[PDB]
């Protein structure tokens, strides 16, 4: 066994728990830390308003959660591993887990440029046994990276810009009000607004695909759904192309690809909730705009920003064993 | 001669109280807001005052400085002092009276901190225990005196239920009754499922995509406002997926046998000219009450009498803008209280 | 096997299909107003109940599931659907909302169908069955039967057992109900012209008339005349709850009422039990017609005047559908 | 001496047009004198008075069996399915028709109004290429006295047009693509089900999905701005709000620019512009509900991405897809009076 401590039993920690359980394949969790009663953590694991009720026996004791007759010890220690709090988002900060005997830490978020950022099935081949603190990137990184990686190999991305139409998340407010950081848009009611939101996924995409350093920028629009997101990429490419050419080329790279999938059934956001891909290419939205020989190419991939990302993070976790 | 107000907590209720006082113009000239305390930048407080996802954009010139917000050229000093006893607004700004709207000072002992800071009087924007007076304007505001120092404006649900229950009891006699309020979500709830202050299993759940049962004390505690109904009511809420606008259903055993039209006529007469307890028979829905100025809006279209022989239940319903309708009630009480 | 024609592949007809399919150890044809391509698509991808774990496609005239073919028609008049000669239809599961009577569902009989089970209230001149309350009143003689409404299937076992244990003198219901297809996304004119049905469903709490309490005597004769109620339609896509407030014959406490109702949920696939402080999402996809929630029980007393509030959750779509499939199974094998 | 308007189709757009013209009437100058719609006046009056998006009208509204009454004034409601039979020119003094039914969306169809004696018709939608498509404050100067049937374009056209027009004037757009992140509309479904046209996305529940949707506003923009014919494409993502939308434009420009340069250049065209506004307060979609612009430039989202010689520029404008479009149409009705 490699024994996992999940720090932060939030949307991503609980979902990582669910994924590792359902892989029952042999990876296993053995303990958890949050700011919360074991009772409420077990209740949250069992009942999920996005992902439905866990088909397992779930209960709590005074210091643990219990699932299917196994005990998982729980702590309430605010100062510190699958690091999922959002409070240890750097190598400097994620220092305590090393500082008490982990071989490694995988942070569930971007965590700077002085460590490696991994998108499974794009660049997980750079991991070495020396790698102790590793970023699994953002949810948007795991969706955008394979699209841009394959689109670039095929056609040469000169420059690109991204807009993700993204589900609301726990950083946002239910109703308008003061918000940590003071941001004017973070402050606003998430369920009844389209809310522009800054993202680093395009700008920092060089950490995953070095040759795309400096070549992409983007942002998000946070919209009134609980989960399920889509990334639009508009690029100037080296090659002149048509939409059918683009689709056929990208599609090839989805074949058997558990990280970067494909759907041509004219799906909508709900349909990706509970999917296991980091990114789902949608050829039905591909558009090539041309006049003379000046050309814009729009491509799109969907993603369960919660569970798709979580599945990517678990794959990267499982790969730590091979090192 | 104006009583100078310090608003503690420039949240949904504190900002709307500001909007209400402003729009009242000369009708609110007995008071004057001079200072605001919260946990944030003046820049964000001004921005939240100006742009409101529920109630729309304020038709006023709003800006911020490094220590104040400015509205139509009037300056309102801003503090960010989490401990109320340390807010220096009595000395610095002349504050006489604190409008307490944080949610964190809802008791006599807690709001003592404002008196320790030098305030003369405090009106709390919530229930705040039984050792102080709880006022629903136009039901029991007559119990206020010049000697009160810390008073509760009650809850949103109290301000909706009270006049309905008051007048229904006066006309017919409520023997026992139960309430269900179908209530907009509020800022105590969660956007997505997760740990929540208090550890409550339902309060932890995503508010925009669930009907969520929620405890309320308005019915059980209604004797604080209407002594004769002490012990006669209980109830609860269902928090539902709208930002604002709520309704209270009351099911009662009455001392009189009735029809819906009889109950409607008898209650309606108490809404006539009543700025606190209104009446709407247009078959409205929740969003229609957003921005209204009543604590309670009786809806005769939902009255139901259920009988089999001499066994009877009677269901009555009143809408409320839990934000602005309550706020308007609290400002009425504020105007009365401040000037005793 | 008895061969089912599903008329109306809407929310309920598609879910009936999914339920029949998941049950494993049935359906031969389908009618609607639309292409086989779109019906296949809607059976596969569902915004409420998720993606069907089956291989689904469409031919020019039929849907395909796990290599099995189901014929599709687009015939507005039930009389005119040729599924009895073409497909062997012996039994119509009537799910359109437009044949909601014995008079109207007669058209299936004229089309050659042996029986009809209507997925809705359908008058008082036929039987209305809530499975595990009154399904013993079915016989071989019956041809057109009502599976009730979604609200009837929630309210009925709750009222039934409460009445059996305590005696209901009178009661009123409020169901806090998911929006449905009869409502609008934005405000505008609606069929029937009702001022509330006209209003945007996702951003309002909307009072709505219901007949389930008033008509409950069709299911539970001794409660004829003793119940009324209504709905509040709220901004969720599925998942509902029914509150009942009643005057009882017996004096009670909440713990007493909870224990007495709970015993009738033991092993009961129609009327279940949940005391984990659930919320509406949690019942989406559940297979009960009704889920008693003892956490919401309340007994209000002053002197000898007493009111009792009890509540049951329901997946108004799938819970109802599972009820209907139970009744189908019984009704078709008689 | 007032311009008198007949509204054909008292839907969301017709009702908002009534509300706009009422409020201008408070006191430049235009009044509604009659309506044609097949719904009962009682329901129409109810929907004029209460609205889940735009709030309650601050007026006394009631109904008779053939009219709506507002503030003591009677507004006849005709119920003619064929527009050539609406009698409101000789009965009510109708000068111009605002055609908002969705069923007269062509020059040849709306001829019916002219046959009933209307001087001019404005259609509340795209209506083909054999009549003029006018975005007020972009190309309304092309109207002449001979223009009797005119299209307002779409709501999207009214947002995109001024952004594209001014951006092209300042910098030259070589090619561009649009994504509008758009509030759900009446054509969509509350819950998944069969849908007119059979489209797989149109079929889906609108309140709980982000739904891709085809648009024509970018492709057809040459009708408004001829030099952009053939240069733009785009689509929409329909999202879970009742109203309030934004249009993103990504373009290759003739000039090398910075973000600040782009912002300043576009900003100067918003100044005093009642049709194409400006907001740099970091607003969100609800903040535009009830605003009167067809388009609201938001410099906070401008982005310029550049690697060596290749450059992309993203610019964004917000819009009340209902009321901003409505206010554009009323501007064009007022312009009709000067022809
Ligand atoms: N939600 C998504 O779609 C998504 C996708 C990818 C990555 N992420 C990232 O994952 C992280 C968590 O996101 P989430 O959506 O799960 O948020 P969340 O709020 O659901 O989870 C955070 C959890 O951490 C706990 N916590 C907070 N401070 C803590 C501390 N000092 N010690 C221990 N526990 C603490 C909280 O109580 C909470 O349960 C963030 O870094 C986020 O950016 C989120
Ligand atoms: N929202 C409603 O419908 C409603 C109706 C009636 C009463 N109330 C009551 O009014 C109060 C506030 O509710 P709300 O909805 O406005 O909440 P809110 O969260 O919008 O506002 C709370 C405000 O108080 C501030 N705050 C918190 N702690 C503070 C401290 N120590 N010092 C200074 N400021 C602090 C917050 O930053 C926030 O701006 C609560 O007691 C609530 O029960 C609310
Ligand atoms: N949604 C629920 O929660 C629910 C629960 C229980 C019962 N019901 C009842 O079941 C019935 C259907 O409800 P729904 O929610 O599935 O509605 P729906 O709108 O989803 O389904 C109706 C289907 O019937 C089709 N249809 C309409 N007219 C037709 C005709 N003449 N011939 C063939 N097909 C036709 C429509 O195209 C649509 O696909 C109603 O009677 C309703 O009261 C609904
Ligand atoms: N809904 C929007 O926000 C929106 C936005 C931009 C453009 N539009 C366009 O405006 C028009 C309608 O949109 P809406 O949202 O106001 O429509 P709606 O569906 O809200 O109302 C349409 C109205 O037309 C009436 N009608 C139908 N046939 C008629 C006939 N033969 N004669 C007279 N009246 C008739 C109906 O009785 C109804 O009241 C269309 O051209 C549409 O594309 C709508």
């Amino acid at each position: 066994s490699v024994k996992i401590g999940i720090n932060g039993f939030g949307r991503i920690g609980r979902l990582a728990f669910r994924r590792i359980l359902e892989l029952g394949s042999d990876i296993e969790v053995v303990a958890i830390n949050d700011l919360t009663s074991p009772a409420l953590l077990a209740h949250l694991l069992k009942y999920d308003s996005t992902h439905g009720t866990l088909n397992a026996d779930v209960s709590a004791t005074d210091d643990s959660i219990v699932v299917n007759g196994k005990n998982y010890r729980v702590y309430a220690e605010p100062q510190a591993v699958l690091e999922c709090t959002g409070f240890y988002t750097s190598k400097a900060k994620s220092q305590a887990h090393l500082d008490a005997g982990a071989k490694r830490v995988l942070i569930s978020a971007p965590a700077g440029s002085d460590l490696k950022t991994i998108v499974y099935n794009v660049n997980d081949d750079i991991l070495t046994a020396d790698d102790r603190i590793v970023s699994a990137g953002s949810c948007t990184t795991n969706c955008l990276a394979p699209l841009a990686f394959f689109e670039n190999k095929e056609f040469g991305i000169k420059v690109g810009t991204m807009t993700t139409i993204h589900a609301y998340t726990s950083t946002q407010m239910l109703l308008d009000g003061p918000v940590r950081g003071g941001n004017f848009r973070a402050a606003r009611a998430a369920g009844v607004n389209t809310i522009p939101h800054s993202t680093g996924a395009a700008k920092a995409l060089g950490l995953v695909i070095p040759e795309l350093n400096g070549k992409l920028q983007g942002h998000a629009q946070r919209v009134g759904v609980v989960d399920g997101s889509l990334t639009e990429l508009v690029a100037i490419l080296d090659k002149k192309v048509t939409a059918d050419e683009v689709n056929a080329a990208i599609k090839k790279h989805t074949e058997g690809n558990e990280s970067f999938g494909y759907n041509d059934d004219e799906i909508v956001s709900s349909d990706v909730i509970g999917t296991t891909f980091g990114s789902i290419f949608d050829p039905t939205q591909t558009e090539v705009t041309s006049d003379g020989d000046n050309q814009l190419v729009k491509t799109v991939a969907w993603y369960d920003n919660e569970y798709g990302f979580t599945c990517q993070m678990v794959r990267t976790l499982l790969k730590f064993a091979t090192l």
